């Protein structure tokens, strides 16, 4: 019938994904193998469509695949996963993209995902907070330029501030953390910015007399990077909630 050209017009499809930044298009010889026709309709094997999506996802997924990242003191290092991730929706995907190709127009396209971001971009641009915990030091990014430095102070060898690519997900003023050391502690801070899912966040060290250095060896905190209050206060009014945040 008329979908014999459908077919040969869909076989031809130029299908370009961009993840993460990464842009490729579909190998025409995958499409041609997924080119289905039964009982009069022209379809797409979904099985293997979704096999695709689904290494698509173990490829991608940035819940599942550390971040090459640049450091200001350290050339490209690796960044383990974070709380700040996406993850490939593999049925929804799957669908969405034999309805792309069925279609028979070249496209370029984004997976669906969940998460912090979607992945029609890098998940880290040019905007956020690195913590180098090697030279225990720490800048925020905005735009590309650095807008603020400072040394501070991570956790002790016991409670050690992890490494990952996290964010802000949420700005507090006026607050007090707590937990253990056997032996409940609190700590009330005038400007507090979890990261991660535990309790370690950012916030003004009113208490630490000097940060940088091998402090943390000695009086390291409990896995919080521990800021200069004057600095924290200058951070903390300029870092937007969704700022991401890596520790190294």
């Amino acid at each position: 019938k008329e979908q014999l050209a459908s077919m040969n017009a869909i076989a031809n499809v130029k299908a370009t994904y961009s993840i993460n930044g990464e842009t490729f298009q579909i190998p025409s010889s995958d499409i041609m193998s997924w080119l289905t026709y039964n009982d009069g309709k022209v379809d797409l094997d979904t099985e293997q469509v979704r096999q695709y999506v689904t290494d698509l996802g173990t490829k991608y997924n940035t819940s599942t695949n550390d971040t090459k990242f640049k450091s200001t003191k350290r050339g490209e290092v690796t960044v383990p996963v974070g709380t700040y991730s996406w993850t490939i929706q593999t049925d929804s995907e799957t669908e969405a993209l034999k309805k792309a190709i069925l279609a028979g127009q070249d496209f370029t396209r984004s997976p669906i995902v969940q998460g912090g971001t979607t992945a029609d971009h890098p998940l880290i641009e040019d905007t956020y907070i690195e913590v180098d915990l090697e030279n225990q030091h720490m800048w925020y990014y905005k735009d590309g330029k650095v807008a603020l430095e400072t040394d501070i102070v991570s956790g002790k060898p016991t409670t050690p501030t992890p490494a990952g690519v996290f964010y802000v997900w949420n700005k507090e003023e006026d607050a007090t953390l707590k937990g253990t050391n056997g032996t409940p502690y609190e700590s009330p801070v005038n400007y507090w910015m979890p990261i991660d899912w535990t309790g370690v966040g950012i916030h003004d060290s009113d208490w630490q007399p000097e940060y940088g250095g091998d402090l943390w060896k000695t009086r390291g905190s409990h896995g919080s990077i521990n800021t200069p209050p004057s600095v924290m206060k200058e951070l903390f009014g300029m870092v937007e909630k969704g700022t991401p945040v890596l520790v190294f």
